[PDB]
Order: C-alpha cells, then structure tokens, then sequence
C-alpha cells in the first residue's frame, strides 16, 4: 500500500548514471583545476565551486526544541463511522485509510544528543487526510510544565544548557532547571512524570502518547464535545533504569532511532490505538480542575477511553533530511470536525509553530516540500515567496473578483465542507493578563500520580530527584525544592533531603491525599509481546560453544526475538565481538554452554576485548533488572558474579528450560525485586 | 531562435531565473579574460542571496532537461528524495555510480588540452590592455553624422548634471584623447574650454554594423500607428476603415478620440505620442486642433496638438488625410517635407509604411556648425 | 589584561532593571492577553508575539563540520623579533602581546554529540593583530584524509551518519566510512592517528596542534621560507582508553568543554607554545614526500621545531552563542608576512570557509559581529548588506575616484604595509585536473607512524581498528580494509583480521620499513604538571571516614589537584554522591579509610545509589589504567576486586605514603601494563 506512494515523483536514482552538475551535464569531480603541475587551483573551475557550495550550505537550523528525533511513515485505519462525535473525514468512515507520518523526540537536547537521556519525549503525528493535513502534536506525558504559552521561553531557557558555557547537554540536572521548577510550582507534575519511567523509555514503540490539551470535536450540525487524544501502544509500556540509560547514552546514542528502524525493516511494524475521552461542555470544571489547564490530566475512572482506530508505522524514510528533518508539524494544522479550546498554553502554540518555520526553512513556502504537502490539494491566492515551486494559472489572485469568476470559492459550515469555529463558543468579560484561580492547584495531581505507582517505581522517581538535585550548587535552591516537594509529600521531601544532606521541613497536610488512578504506571503490567526484544548470547570460539549457540539463536528467533551471538571474534556464527558489545543493547542476556571460560582465568583476559568484558555484560545486565540465563555448565558464570539460579529473572539448566524461562521473563521485562527501596 | 511563449507567472519564471556564465557544457570553454574569470565566481555566489538557499537549480525554471545525478545532499528547500545512500566517491558500495565522466568517457566536460599557464603570479594587467581611446574613436567614426551628434548631445546632457567643475575638466581630458571635435562640441554645453589637440590616438578608421538608423528595417510588422480622430462627424468611419487596412501590413493600430465610441481604442487623455511608431490624423479630426475643440473637459488642453507636435519633433512619420493638412500646418509642418505625408488615404498609407522602414527621420535634428 | 576588553561595549546588564520589549518600554510578560478571563489569546498582544518570535528564531545552523566544540579568550605573547623570517606584526617584537580566541572541536558529531567520541579534533586559533585578523585553523593531528579539497564532501559524507536513517552519530564505526578509507588509500595516515590516543584526548589542554598545510613566511624584502605551524602543549599530551570514553560519553558529554571551563575559572589557564619548521623553498620535495601533500608530516630529525612564542587561554566567554558559536574562522584570514602554497587541499579551503558563512549567518556582514571584528580597523568600499551595523561617511564608494581624493588608498608590498603574494612564485605547465605523482605513496608514512609508538599504543591502534571494522556489515569492504592495511604492515593486517574472522593476506614488502620518528607518541612521556587533574576520594558518612577523607582532600589541593569527596549523601565534607559519581570524571581514584564498609555487605546495597556503585568506580578506574589507592584499612576495598598493592600504579598504606604515590602515578597518568598485547 506503501505509505510513501506520493513521494515517488521526487525520488532520484543515480545508479547507472554519470556524474552531473546541479544544472546538468556530465562531469568528473575528483580533481581540482590547477595552473601547472603543482599549481594553484583556478577560479574558473565551475565544477569545484558548484560541488563545494552545496556542501557548504548543507546545514539548516535544528528545531528550537525536540531537535533530536526520528520518524517513519504509516497508515491509519478507522474502526468506525464517527460522525456522531466529529465531522472529520479521516474518522468519517469505517475501514477508511489515511497515510501518516510520526516523529518521536526529546525536548531539550540538540541534534547530536543521546536518545537515552532523561527528558520528556515527543509524539507528533500527521494525518494526510483528503480534507487537509491534521496534526496531533503531543508528548508521551499527559501534562505540561506551564499554564501559559508566554512562559515557554522561560521554561525552555532554564532546562537547556547554561548560556555561559553551554553545559549541560540534554539534562535537567543543573541549577537553572530546578530553580525554575521551584520558582514555578506548576512544573512539578510533569517533573514527576519525567523522573518516572516516562523519562527513560525502552523505545519509541514502548511509550503511550497524549494530546495533553483539551480540544473539541464538532459535528456538521455544530454540536461539540471536549476531547483528549491518546495513543496506547500495542507493544506495551517499558522503561530503562537511569544507571543503564547513562551507559547506553555512550555505547549507542542512536538506540531508539535504530530500534524503530530495525523493527520496521524486519516486518515487525509498531502500532498504536487512537483513543479519546469525551466530556460535556458544562462539565469542563466538573472533575476537580479546569479542563483548559494543561498541567492536569483526566483520570480514566471519570472518563473511560474509547478507541476510534489504530495506526501502524510500516515504512522508513528514504532520506532522513528530506523526510524526517524537514517535516514541520503544527497544532494549527487542523481540519473540519476539530476545533481548539481556550487553553492559554495551546493558544500560544498556534502562533509559535507557524512562525518558527520561517527560521528553519528560510521561507514561507515550506508546505510545498514533499513531506509537508497534503494529499488533498491546495488552491488559494498565495503567490510569490522564496523558492516558489509552482506556477499559478489564475492571474486574478484576489477575492471578491468578477474576472476569476468567483474562484477559488469561499467555503464554510454550510458550503464547501469548510472549516468553522464552534458556534457555541463565546467571549465574556474584561480583557485581562491574568490566569484563572482554577489553575493554582499545583500539588494535588502530582500526589495522585505518585500514589498510583508501584512501590519500586516510586523509588525510581525519588532516586531520579536525588540524582538531579544533587548537581545543584546553590543550597537555597535545593531548600526551595524541598519546600515544593513537601507540599506534595512529606515522605518525598524527607527521602530526597537525605541525599542533599538537608532536613525536610515540617509536614503540610494542605494538599495531601491518598487517591489513585490507572494507566500512569509502566512496570506493573506485562508486555503483550516479546517480539523485537533483543537477547545477547554470550559465547566463545573455543570448544563446542558456538555450535550450541547457533541452535539457541534460531530457536529464539522463531519466537520473534532478535539474537546477537557474541564471542572473541567474528567466527562463523558470531554476530558481534566482545569489544563491540555492552549490556545496554540487549533486553536479556544468556550465557551459552562452555562460555564459562571467558568469565575467569586466561579467557577473561584476551587482547580481543577490554578486561572483564564478558563478566561486565552479565554483571550489568543482572544489576539493571534484565532476565539473565546460563545453559548447562554455564552456571559457573552466574556464580562468578554472585548470582544464584534460585532468584527471580535468573534461569539455569537445559536449553529448552532456559529459552522458556527467558521468554517468560521478557514479558515481565524488568525485575524490580533487585532494587533497594528507602528505609529497609 | 524564436520566442513564442509568454510566462504564466512572472515571479516563478522571469524573476526567479538564475543565469550564470559558468553554466557551460561540453564543446565550450572559457578564456583568460580577467573580466570573465570573476563572473564565474560572482553569478554562482549571488544566487545564495536572491534564493536564500543552495537548491535554486531545483526551481522549475532553472531545472535542466538533461537530468541531474550526483552526490549533493541536504540543502535548504530540498525538493527531491535521493535513493543512493552511498553519497561519496570512490566507493565499493555504490558499485561505481554515479560514474565519473570526462573527454574520453561519458561525454563529460573537459578544459582545452592545449591551454597552459606561464609566468609569475601577478596582481597586474597586460600592457596590451592600455589602449583605451582608439576603439571609441573607431566607433564614433563609423556613425552617421546625426548619430554622431546624438552621442555628443547625450554627453552634453549627462555631463551637464555633474556639479563638480573639476570632474567635468577631467572628462574633457579623456574626451580630447579620443577626438578634439567631440571635446570641442561637449565643452560648449558645459561652458568650458577645449584643451589642445592630442594626435596620439587620433585616426579615421571605420568598421560596419555598429550603426542603428542608417539601415532600414527588414519588417514593419507589430509597429504601432496612432489614428487621431473625433467622435462627431465623419472622422470615425474613415478612421475605422483606415484601421483594418493598416493591420493587414502587420501593424497594430489604435484609434484615438474624445471618448470610447464604437471604433475607439484609446482616449485622448490616456494617449501620448511615445506609444506609437507613427501618427496619422484622420479626416475631419481637425476640429480638435483649434478653437473650442482643442479645449474639452475630456482631455488636457492641447492634447491632440501635442501628440502631433511630439511625433514630428521626435522624427516619427507624421500624416494627414485629405483635409487634415490644416493640423500639420497648425504647428508649422509642410507636406512637402521628408517623413510627412498628406493626400488620399491610400497615398498616405503607402508613404507611412515606407516611412516606418526609415523609422526615424534625422533631418529634424540640428547638427553642430550652422 | 582581559582579551574581552573590546567586547565590553556590547555587554548588557539587566540587573536592577525592569523588563522591556526589544524596541524599549517596560512590560510584564508572564500572562497572555485574553478575551474574558478564561478566554482566547488576542492577536493584539504585542508583548506575547515579540517574546515568542525571538525564541522561535533563536536557532542558527550548526557548523557543517566541527559542529561540536568549545572556546576561550586568551593572549599570545611573542618571544622575539622575527623579522628575519616573517613580516608579521604579531611576531614583530619581543614580549609583544596579541589577543586570541581558540576553539577546539570534533569533526563528525553535531552540536549535541559527545566530547569523548573517537574523532579528529580541531584546534583553531585567531590572532587579533593590529594588521588584521590572522587565523591558524588546524587539527590535533598533523595529517589529513585527502589530498584534494574537491574530495572533501566525499570524505565528510562517508564519515557522517547514513542518509537513510542518520545512524550512527559521531562515529566512523560504520560501513560507509571504512568504505572510503579503503577506497581512498590517501586517508590511511590520518586513520591511524585517529585510532591512536589522538582520537580520544583527555582534554583540550592535553593535545598538540598543527596547521597541517605548508605555508610561507615572507619578510619585508619578500624573501620566503616554507613553514609548518605547531602548537606544543605545556600541560603535556594525554589520552583516554576507548572503553573509558564510551562510558564517559554518557555520564558526561560535556567532559572536554567543562574541563577547559573549570581550568580557566580556577586560575589555571592552559598554555601552548607556538613552534615552526622552516624549509628552504628549493627543498620542497627533499624529504621523501611533496611538501604540498597534507597526508604527510615532516619529522623533527629533518627539521626541528623552533618556538616563536607562547599563547595562554585565560578568559572564558560571557555568552557561549555570541562568542563561541558565532565565531567564523578561515584559512583565508591572512596577513602581511604570511602566504599560501600550492597545496590542493588548502586552495579549496579558502573558497569554502568564506562561502559557508553565508549559510550560518544568513548575511555577508558576519565580520561585523563583535567576536569576528578585528582590532585593527576596517576601511573599504563595501556597502549595504543584510544587517549592516555601520553608517559610512564616504558617499563615494568606488576606488578610482577624484572626489574621495584617493581614499581609501591602495596598499601593497612597498606602500601601506599591504598584503602581497610571494614575488618568486610562478605557474608552469598545462591546465590540468590531475594530481602529482609525488602524492602516490599512501603507505610509507602510516608505517612510520605505527613504528614510532610504544607497543601498547600500537595495540591500541589495532584494538580500535578491530572494534571499528567489526561494525562493518559488508564482508568485502572488510576484505578491502585488510588489503590496504597489509600494504602498510603485515602484522597489523594479521592482528586486525583475527577479530574480523578473516584471513591475513600474504605480505607485500613494497612499502614496509622500520624507520622511526619522535614526538608522535602520547604515553611514552610523563606530564610536566599534575595541576588541574581530578581525584575522586571514595568515602562514607559512617564512622570517622569523612573527616579522614576531608583531611586527604586539603593535602591534595595545594599541589594543584582538584578533589571531589564522594559519599552516600551530601554531608559536611561531601562534594558528590555515589549516584552522581563515575570513574570517568577522575584521573585517579583513592579509597579513604573506613570506606571499606560500602564495598561489601549491606553498605554496597543502599537506596542512595545503584548497587555495586563504589565497587565499580574502583573496578573501572583500575581497569582503565588510572592510579588507584587505598588508605590504611582501605586495603579491604582493593582486594575485593583482586588488586594487590604490590602492583604498579596501585598504592596502599598511610595517607602520607598514598599521597606521594598518587601524585607520582598521575605524572605517568596511565598504566599500560594493565592492557594485554597480541601474542601472549
Ligand atoms: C503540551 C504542550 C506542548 C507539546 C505537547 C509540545 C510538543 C512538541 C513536539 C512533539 C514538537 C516536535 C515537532 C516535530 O517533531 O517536528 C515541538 C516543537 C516545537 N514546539 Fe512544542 N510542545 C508543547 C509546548 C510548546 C509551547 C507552549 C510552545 C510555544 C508557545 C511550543 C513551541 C514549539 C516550537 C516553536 C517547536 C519547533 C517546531 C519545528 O521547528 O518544526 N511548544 N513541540
Ligand atoms: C588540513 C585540512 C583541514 C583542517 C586542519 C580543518 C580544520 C577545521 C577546523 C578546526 C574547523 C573548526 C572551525 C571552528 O572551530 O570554528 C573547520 C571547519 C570548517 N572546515 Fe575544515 N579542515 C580541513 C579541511 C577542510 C577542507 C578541505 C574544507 C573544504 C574544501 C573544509 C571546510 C570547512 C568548513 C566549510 C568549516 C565550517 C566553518 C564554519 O561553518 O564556520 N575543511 N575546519
């Protein structure tokens, strides 16, 4: 079906062809034109200058936020005819298919930062509908830091590196960020989500997605409902651990983008189901908060999710720059059947995203780019512009005119299936630069989030805050954090303050509560499938270990896994070397039989890998909560590092026993028994 | 080459087009012209300013018809998606493509093999470049006497606007090195005095093809005749008949009157002599050249009289039809003259169409000495 | 003297001031302007749009290469009056001071990549002389990949990420890069330098610098000598190990840029000595290679270095973007007393650097930027341009004129101290798109480089190639690599081919030799000073260890060292937590007395840090060749991992004995006995 079918017209094949200039004509570009043997290069060498000039101008500005990311093409299929709630074309019929593109990102790092840095993650989807492009630009976290868009520069400036030295890269572990979090207590809710598993996902395919804002769905008659957009992963929610993430940031910065690439390329396309919450307009302030507040989310006990469809990402880009890098999402890319709300955060975004394209693309004609073009067709009176790719036949580029015969025509609610603002919408009151008093509850919902996490997950959040706030060099700022943390929970302020070497102020019961909600946890549930997850089979070139390992691999692969056979060097069955291997690249480790030799004695000291390498992979993998395994005599490896087979997530025995144990464990994914919780 | 198509959008096509002297193909090559050498850099560089990007040859009017295959990637406003992910040469992985082309293989561009570089590296110009006066004289000598007056009269107008007296003196020094007559003639208008003659570069050599007026036009097609007429009496129908006849020879004729009647193309208010290659007054149109007729609310006073005055004084063919001669004698133009035609309609047309071949009548301009 | 004295005029202090718009006037920018309380944001809120617009357009394109970097201000002092060799003003008098700015970089990563990635490094210096800006734009490696500039895109495209997926970031460990190295044998020499210690320096202050190209020095009479530029580090040459660098890339991406910042901020300004090699113009092809070949270096046995001066970087930037990011170096920034040579690589650079600034700065007026402005003054007929900051008094903006009275005047060799090309220079021959046959020896000098390294250093280069070439997925390319490696050394080809699981080709003795040269090695010499180096003292909050640890710190700091006291939490003497600590951040690790409690038992399992954290820091630190130490009873920690105090680089005992031992070990810096060499 090939989601990239429209992009074929602009694909260029240089195979079987001679070198050319950008203006045509065949050339050779490997030698400069010189005056004499060892002479100077001539200014009349047009071939040189044309080649270098394009190289010199290859760079475009990176995104102001969400600079580091990756993307893929896909198809969205609707589950029904949803005209009862929305007039949207792409949700207007059952089995109706729309091409999509999705780009996942991290918010604070530059183009070269690590995928596995702790950050909020982006989840931006474009729908190429036959009624125009519609974009759900959202994150993997249902809440945002600020309640007014005019505060976006202040938030971003703080989290990004310090303006003096540009340190640190892609991190919130510095004074400026935690100064902001403390000084603007609105940021506390998203801060907690960042410190949870959401801040370090296993992959783009292992995170849920949120529109965050409350929007509106409108029908042809003009009836509206408040809506929230959700993406629920068909692969399950999974996260790494911070100690793992740091090491992974070095060994593979491209971890997430590679995993998405490999999954799609191997036929295992990731998929999401699109779900919504529908709320009556009079019930906007019903559920304990304002629904125009983007620092709040609506628990599923108040409103259950109803799925409207499923989207699958089955195609990779041909050129990263042309497709992934150049794509321009906007929340203002909206269609008939959807409308905005008076969310002070959303309103500002509408200006920003359109304006910022002028910076990145250097022109107003950026929606003429192949990856930005809609499939629905474009007709208007827009002319000229920088890099105008089209020629317009209509020389009467104004309305109302007699000479164009009324075309292009004006479309609205009744005629032309045109966009229309919700008719029920009103404006009442004074013009004010203030925020509603319904927005000032900053501590109630973070507690609700903390309370709804498994005991181990809570420790992770605290362990994250301890690590981050440790890097703050100003004691008073750390005091300010404890003051804000205490208002959420006395336990948290107490537990964190241990690391900072301070004392938690006396409890404040004002916002304290014990409520609980579902869907905010990652680990408490098991993965629907272990497909695509990766096992690293530690083996060796000595003896019969390799042949045994080969048999282990094929068995694992049939079940859907991706197996890497590691050894001293690239022998017949060896996928990777010990030098090139690390625990971070694998979801499970299993030592093949006879591989005990490299865990002790001369075997652990070869010139072919850094000392302790095989032992480290097992040590790291176990200490990071991954399922570990040994086959037969391989048990020596497990007691080499102090790991008993009796334990949870640890498997020793025959191959059939071992395979089954690992695959069962991968569904659990991470074993939280191996991490210490405060007190105890 | 024949130009048979107009642009559909001026901006997309005409405005956005990017010419370069460095747009060269196999079978052509540059020379060591110091002026040309710099252009090769300049034109490519200046596109970065106008188009704000390196991908301006991806624009539809800049795209070649021959196809583009290379390892250039990225860039601002990249319109293409490239299939080859091995965008470097030499590579095993691309299997040798895109291939390198030259003189022997691939019909590639090649610099002339006989070309050489000899000498010191210099920031100087050859002494063969130091004769700046001989060829301008050569050009002046090859012009008709009236055309010669035009060049001098042009310099008189232009150099008159210079407010620095010394610069005008400096002009005379350089003008004098070419021709003393030119220096003499210019210095009259500037109110200065001609320097003493310099026989160093003076000469009387001559070459052809450098003149414009001295030869007659191959065709008068598309050229425009303006028919001055009026809305009352019998002028209009005569004028309409005059129109159809003139168009057959290839001309484009505009019928001018007080207002837009049945046959009227243009008004007197909106008309001026500059828009026409020849002016011809239709018969009975004399009513607007004098008396109340020359003063109407429908046009500025003296308008038809000015158009005829303008057209004659500018060297254009002027004409009157039958009784219309009073109009030409209103301004002092006798039908006996050259470029002026009066008589029957067919007599005038034949005269005018012949006059258009002459195009400009240089008898109407005064030449120095007299 | 504060080199940023010129930059004072453009410094803006917002302290004690009210908020303003960019066009003036006092404002509040924390609330948007809304219609009716919980209304929509108004288009007439000029305050919102002006604030966000600047935020949206904050981004400029990153450098096409050397994107990741850092810089500092400094002063260059001349040691003499060098008019005997050059007419340069900044080298024209003894003790003469010139302001400089230097930017160190890596070639292949983007703005967010890791400082500790394996790459060639940049070492670009600007001299703000009174005869105009002069730039030595160079690397830390004396040789380059290619011999023609027209091949620069081909090289860069190959090393940078794959155009399909943008994988991998800041690495040569992929098929495309090693495809280029093998297919263009010219790249082999720099490849070896990259796989040595030069590819992973300890700091910016611990690498030498090179102009790489041969230039010319000219005297006022016009007599010329061919020259090579050198920067010799007064802090010594030091490098990391690859396994260390990878982990460091995750724990601190900002390692190099932070280290340079801290050194200058702590009064320990780094310094380099500027040295040169002078070669007679008639001796260009004398020394076994063409001196217009940049894939070659000139041994100090043929021409020893003569130092002309010393430059010290004593000032840090106030704003990274305005100063470090926006600065634009060019090799075409040249002055009187210097001239180019017919090096085909250098010739192309002159075009490229000037042209590429049009891309990054969006204008032709980037030398009007404060950090690009000269101290010498600018007078010419250049007018208009985008963002023109000046107003020109002369309304006669052409040079052959009466009305300006000849000003600005034309300067040359004899008048106006103007620039002039060397008068002896000539052009002879046909106009050709070919390279000299003197450029065709690609294998002799890499052999010379390999031979001149200590046996462990030789192993490192091989260990790097084994790791890198292991990542190539095309078997034939790896075969091609072995063929090129074989032409250099059969042993290298043999040793590498083991890891690849391939067979070593039969020897080719054509380019084989046993010659040796000096100064190309890193480890074989000891550091001149241990100042600025960092020691991490592992301690605990339990018992008397902390006070004991604190006393150790005070002792160490006087010698110039920077000490971090690590513990479970931020107590009285605690600089850092165990959660926030890692071995990569330290040059030496020393366990304080009584800290043994956390290396085993319950102490190693606390909620305050990931399990095994203190044990790993010692394990990692030892295995990476660093000096390791224990104080008194702390010996318990060292024998926990199998390290006897009897060993080299390990010190256990009394505090006074330990201190002297570590400081001794730091001069050696890295202990190469702890790494296995092939054959054994
Ligand atoms: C709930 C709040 C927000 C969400 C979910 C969000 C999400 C995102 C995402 C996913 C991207 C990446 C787009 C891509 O991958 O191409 C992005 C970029 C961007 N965002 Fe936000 N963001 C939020 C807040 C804001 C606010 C409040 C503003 C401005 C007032 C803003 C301005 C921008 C701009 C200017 C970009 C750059 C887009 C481009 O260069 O193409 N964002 N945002
Ligand atoms: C011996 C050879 C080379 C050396 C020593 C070298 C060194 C450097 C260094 C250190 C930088 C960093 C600039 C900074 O720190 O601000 C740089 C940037 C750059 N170089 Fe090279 N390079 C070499 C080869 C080349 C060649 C052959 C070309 C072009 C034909 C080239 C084009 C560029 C460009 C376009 C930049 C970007 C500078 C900017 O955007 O401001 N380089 N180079």
């Amino acid at each position: 079906v090939d989601a990239r079918q429209r992009l074929k017209e602009v694909e260029v094949d240089d195979n079987g062809q001679f070198m050319t200039t950008d203006f045509g004509g065949n050339i050779e570009e490997q030698f400069s034109l010189k005056a004499g043997g060892r002479g100077s290069t001539l200014l009349e060498d047009f071939i040189f200058r044309q080649k270098l000039q394009h190289f010199d101008h290859e760079r475009i500005p990176e995104r102001v936020v969400h600079a580091r990311g990756a993307g893929a093409h896909g198809i969205f299929t609707s589950y029904g005819d949803w005209s009862n709630i929305t007039a949207a074309s792409f949700l207007g019929a059952k089995d109706k298919q729309t091409p999509v593109f999705v780009r996942f990102s991290t918010v604070a790092g530059s183009r070269g930062s690590a995928d596995t840095a702790r950050d909020v993650h982006g989840f931006a989807t474009r729908f190429y509908t036959d009624e125009g492009n519609f974009d759900i630009v959202g994150n993997n976290i249902p809440v945002f830091f600020i309640q007014d868009a005019i505060r976006f520069p202040d938030l971003i400036h703080s989290v990004k590196p310090s303006p003096d030295n540009e340190v640190p890269q892609a991190a919130t572990a510095h004074d400026s960020a935690w100064d902001f979090f403390s000084s603007q207590p609105s940021a506390l809710h998203t801060l907690f989500w960042a410190m949870s598993g959401n801040g370090i996902p296993r992959s783009y395919r292992h995170m849920d997605g949120f529109g965050i804002h409350t929007f509106r769905l409108v029908t042809e008659d003009g009836k509206s409902k408040l809506v929230k957009w959700h993406w629920k992963t068909k692969q399950g929610k999974a996260a790494l651990v911070w100690e793992e993430a740091q090491v992974l940031a070095g060994k593979n910065a491209d971890f997430h983008r590679q995993d998405l690439w490999d999954a799609i390329e191997s036929g295992n396309a990731p998929s999401w189901e699109l779900a919504v919450q529908l709320i009556d307009e009079d019930k906007a302030q019903a559920y304990g908060f304002d629904l125009l507040d983007p620092t709040k989310f609506l628990p599923e006990e108040f409103a259950p999710l109803q799925v409207l469809g499923e989207m699958t990402l089955n195609r990779n880009p041909m050129n990263y720059f042309a497709e992934t890098e150049q794509i321009s999402f906007q929340p203002g890319h909206i269609v008939r059947g959807v409308d905005f709300t008076e969310d002070p955060l959303l309103q500002g975004r509408l200006y920003s995203y359109l304006d910022t394209q002028l910076n990145r693309h250097r022109g107003p004609n950026f929606e003429q780019l192949p990856i930005n073009r809609p499939v629905s067709g474009v007709h208007n009176n827009h002319r000229d512009g920088q890099g105008q790719a089209w020629i317009h036949k209509n020389i009467h580029h104004y309305s109302p005119s007699y000479l164009n015969k009324g075309y292009p025509a004006q479309a609205n609610q009744t005629v032309g299936r045109g966009f229309f603002t919700t008719p029920g919408r009103t404006a009442s009151g004074v013009l004010n630069r203030e925020l509603s008093a319904t927005f000032d509850d900053h501590y109630t919902q973070p507690r609700l989030f903390f309370n709804s996490l498994t005991p181990v997950e809570q420790q992770f959040v605290i362990n994250a805050i301890r690590f981050e706030a440790s890097h703050v060099t100003n004691e008073q700022v750390k005091k300010n954090v404890l003051e804000q943390l205490n208002k959420i929970s006395n336990d948290v302020a107490k537990r964190v303050a241990v690391a900072l070497g301070l004392e938690a102020p006396q409890p404040d019961p004002t916002y304290y509560h014990n409520n609980v909600t579902r869907g905010v946890s990652i680990f408490n549930e098991s993965l629907p499938t272990i497909a695509t997850l990766r096992v690293g089979v530690l083996s060796t070139t000595k003896g019969g270990s390799l042949d045994k390992a080969k048999a282990l691999k094929e068995q694992l692969e049939k079940d859907g896994l991706k197996v890497t056979v590691i050894a001293e060097y690239l022998a017949s069955g060896v996928d990777q070397t010990y030098s090139a291997a690390d625990a971070t690249a694998f979801d499970a480790v299993v030592v093949a039989e006879g591989a005990e030799r490299v865990f002790s004695g001369k075997g652990a000291m070869s010139p072919l890998f850094p000392a302790g390498r095989p032992s480290q992979i097992l040590t790291d993998g176990y200490r990071w909560g991954k399922p570990v395994a040994a086959v037969g005599s391989a048990k020596k490896a497990l007691q080499s590092i102090g790991v008993e087979e009796k334990e949870a997530g640890v498997y020793a025995g025959a191959q059939d026993e071992v395979i089954k144990g690992v695959e069962e464990g991968l569904k659990v994914f991470k074993f939280l028994e191996r991490f210490a919780v405060d007190g105890d």
